[PDB]
């Protein structure tokens, strides 16, 4: 394996640094993504789980980018005009470009044969990733995410939860909810990508009563509309007694792990 290490990667494209927290161990890696409330000074994965733990000696290095709060690892249209952000996030274009550049010149870990692991908000951000960039992302898995962004009660939601976490606003990210942004970045309208692409995916999911409906509805369309499509390379997750949560968000990390070795490392 390797101590785990805490990275200053610069992204030319939002003008500043963005700290990474990394563990070697194989030139292929898991990128642990963060959820919605994304602090500055540490990823939730390393906050709340052994993630680095359960990751030493598996044959995989595990990158852990560190802030974009409410972003969704999403190129914005603009800063949020909302809460005074004084750049425009660009996080697809670091995630994509100028992170695995960084890791490949530096350290050997090759830009392709990776997975992408999301959970809420960047649940959809990986899916969306291995969508437009298979070569980087064979793997994604989506752990309680947006499977379906640009649909029904969705983007206000989303807006909603943003507006909750950080003032941030949905309308510099992807426009209003007509903007094409959104169903570009829609993991159930981009499903033909997923199977053309025979990306290997992970889904997990487990008022209130109201809410779970809805992400009941949304998921087992997604898996429904996955099957339909020729998708043959999914695993859907959803265990009644499963929660919204870290500990069981990283139960499913630690289920994948197989999975996930032998995928990318055949």
């Amino acid at each position: 394996g390797l101590p785990v290490e805490y990275l200053q990667v610069p992204s030319a494209s939002m003008g500043r640094d963005i700290k990474v927290q990394f563990q070697g161990g194989g030139p292929h890696a898991v990128y642990l993504l963060d959820g919605l409330r994304a602090q500055d000074d540490y990823n939730g994965w390393d906050i709340n789980t052994p993630a680095f733990e359960e990751y030493y000696q598996s044959g995989l290095s595990v990158i852990m980018p560190v802030g974009g709060q409410s972003s969704f690892y999403t190129d914005w249209y603009q800063p949020s005009q909302s809460n005074g952000q004084n750049y425009t996030y660009k996080w697809e274009t670091f995630l994509t470009r100028e992170m695995p550049a960084w890791l490949q010149a530096n350290k050997g870990v090759s830009p392709t044969g990776n997975a992408a692991v999301g959970l809420s908000m960047s649940g959809g951000s990986a899916l969306i990733l291995a969508a437009y960039y298979p070569q980087q992302f064979p793997y994604a898995a989506s752990l309680s995410g947006f499977l379906n962004p640009s649909e029904s009660w969705w983007p206000t939601l989303i807006g909603l939860a943003m507006n909750d976490s950080g003032g941030y606003n949905a309308n510099s990210m992807w426009g209003p909810s007509s903007d094409p942004a959104w169903k570009r970045n829609d993991p159930m309208v981009q499903i033909p990508r997923l199977v053309a692409n025979n990306t290997r995916i992970w889904v997990y999911c487990g008022p209130a009563k109201f809410l779970e409906g809805l992400t009941l509805r949304t998921n087992q369309t997604f898996r429904d509309t996955y099957a339909a499509d020729g998708g043959r390379n999914g695993v859907f997750n959803f265990p009644p007694n499963g929660t919204h949560s870290w500990p069981y968000w990283n139960e499913q990390l630690v289920a994948m792990k197989a999975d996930i070795q032998h995928v990318l490392n055949g």
